[PDB]
């Protein structure tokens, strides 16, 4: 047919970094809709993880479409729920969420070694150009409003989290 | 005449709404040129509740035009004064404002209920597509506003009231 | 708080409705890219479902949104993967979404039943204007396409098959 | 001069590689042909191999100025001529053209590997953005045209090529 270089162990790979995105996606989710509750109430944080959730599910499809192009088998597994039900305060949430985009890098990082391992040219350039820069500039953004709420709720973590949620977010 | 499958109890219930709507309205000026005052100086408040005024009208006067629409009797009461004449802060006047919400909305579903008693779909299809959905929204909205106001105000209460009068309303 | 006539009954189903529309969006996703195969190839099949991914998972979101603005919480559960792997034939997958949509609308239709036993007329009328007719016509057009489906892989089924993906899709 | 991490090595593979792309344009200039005959007449499938053809040219024009800014020297060859005259049917041709671009897609790997031994980014990275993923999405798009096509010549193959003609290309 028309596979060429895509070794079985990248197709499973790639089909576990779907599962990976998808759940992520399914986190921003609950964390949006979280923010979103009557008493909690801060509607730029439940924006900011609501357009992440988006682009977590982008991110799933363009692997998914990567697989079919290079002529794998998409396999699709049961979405673990998100690993809390309630979110804490905007700081619980910001490193909830960059934890979790360091575990999406990482598992990026381990397929593009496995890629280079197999000589996969075009799966280290399909991370390259669409995934990798990606996370740096989004990691470096999280961890730049992780400071800013830092600095904010030193004392006072009421109206901290209020004038970050208007004037950051 | 046009009347049809309209119970005088529907009539006389629909009367009464008006009457509770016309009463918030009344509510809502009084808050409003409250906030206004130049010793209170909260002009964000103040648009908020003239607003919220101008809608309760709006709602009674489209209850009036289905009374007529229905071949119901216009009955008009005395408007009881609101219940204040001054609100204290925007933390007490945004409860005293839930409060007066839940109650219309109580009596829009009491209202409702009346209305599959008597198999009058019509009542009830006008309360559900005009009515029930945007007291939702609206309680929501003040819900959202009152656990802002309440941040904001856990120490350094006028900095938290003018901070949210400023960015919020 | 704002939660006013929302019982836990109508609360725990409304999340069930959730789990039920974001797994009928992962199963479209499925779907969707089975046919961007190489060896299944039927691009107008492929977008199809990926459209009613994308719809099934704007559902779970009102219906989260609902979930917020009554005052309930959100609750999210693993999410199981799609029923099959590989869909077969375009016959195949058209009788597999009928079956899905025909469950949706049952579980929409109890929560109403349930709405209307709970007298929350709210909730019945969020799922009438919002759920309850487009179940209705997408279920209608998925049956016109199983009609024309059908009268076309009587003999012939690879060209059948062919010219509806071109033709009607 | 400017030469510099350019291996000899390189070099030649460079110049190898430009024939196989000429060499791709020439097959495919009488693939278009062929099927603009009198006797053939499939305007559709004439204009999707004279894309080809200037997609390769343009391939191999790229690769010389890529020589030409790492300071390499272009040597030109003798261009076989095409492995056959006539080429059958849309089936056979589209078989005859993956064949061909999997042939080129391994030239691209290899030269890929050898640039990656030498320790020559730039190499891999010209070859990265500008080669390797359009083979792939090519090869894809042949694929999913070979399964079209077979799919529908079944049974009627006259028919089947002519709707293919029509309706895909
Ligand atoms: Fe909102
Ligand atoms: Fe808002
Ligand atoms: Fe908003
Ligand atoms: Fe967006
Ligand atoms: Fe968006
Ligand atoms: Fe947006
Ligand atoms: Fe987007
Ligand atoms: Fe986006
Ligand atoms: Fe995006
Ligand atoms: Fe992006
Ligand atoms: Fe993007
Ligand atoms: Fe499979
Ligand atoms: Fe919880
Ligand atoms: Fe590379
Ligand atoms: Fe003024
Ligand atoms: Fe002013
Ligand atoms: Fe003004
Ligand atoms: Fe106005
Ligand atoms: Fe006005
Ligand atoms: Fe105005
Ligand atoms: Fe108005
Ligand atoms: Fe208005
Ligand atoms: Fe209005
Ligand atoms: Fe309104
Ligand atoms: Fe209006
Ligand atoms: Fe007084
Ligand atoms: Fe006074
Ligand atoms: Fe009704
Ligand atoms: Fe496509
Ligand atoms: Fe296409
Ligand atoms: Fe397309
Ligand atoms: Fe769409
Ligand atoms: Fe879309
Ligand atoms: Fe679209
Ligand atoms: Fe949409
Ligand atoms: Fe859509
Ligand atoms: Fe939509
Ligand atoms: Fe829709
Ligand atoms: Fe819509
Ligand atoms: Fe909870
Ligand atoms: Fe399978
Ligand atoms: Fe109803
Ligand atoms: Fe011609
Ligand atoms: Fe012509
Ligand atoms: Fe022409
Ligand atoms: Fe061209
Ligand atoms: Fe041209
Ligand atoms: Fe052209
Ligand atoms: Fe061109
Ligand atoms: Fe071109
Ligand atoms: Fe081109
Ligand atoms: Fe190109
Ligand atoms: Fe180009
Ligand atoms: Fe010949
Ligand atoms: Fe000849
Ligand atoms: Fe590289
Ligand atoms: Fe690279
Ligand atoms: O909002
Ligand atoms: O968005
Ligand atoms: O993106
Ligand atoms: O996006
Ligand atoms: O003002
Ligand atoms: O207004
Ligand atoms: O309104
Ligand atoms: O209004
Ligand atoms: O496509
Ligand atoms: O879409
Ligand atoms: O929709
Ligand atoms: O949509
Ligand atoms: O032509
Ligand atoms: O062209
Ligand atoms: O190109
Ligand atoms: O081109």
């Amino acid at each position: 047919q028309i596979r060429q270089n895509y070794s079985t162990e990248v197709e499973a790979a790639v089909n576990r970094l779907v599962n990976l995105y998808l759940r992520a996606s399914y986190t921003y989710l609950s964390l949006g809709f979280y923010f979103d509750r009557d008493d909690v109430a801060l509607e730029g944080v439940c924006h900011f993880f609501r357009e992440l959730a988006e682009e977590k599910r982008e991110g799933a499809e363009r692997l998914l479409k990567m697989q079919n192009q290079r002529g794998g088998r998409a396999l699709f597994q049961d979405l673990q729920k998100p690993s809390q039900d309630e979110w804490g305060t905007t700081l619980d949430a910001m490193k909830a969420a960059i934890v979790l985009e360091k575990s999406l890098n990482q598992a990026l990082l381990d397929l593009h070694a496995l890629g280079s391992a197999q000589a996969d040219p075009h799966l280290c350039d399909f991370l390259e150009s669409h995934f990798l820069d990606e996370e740096v500039k989004l990691i470096k953004k999280m961890g730049d409003h992780l400071t800013n709420i830092q600095r904010l709720v030193g004392s006072q973590a009421g109206l901290g989290e209020y004038l970050f949620e208007r004037l950051t977010l």
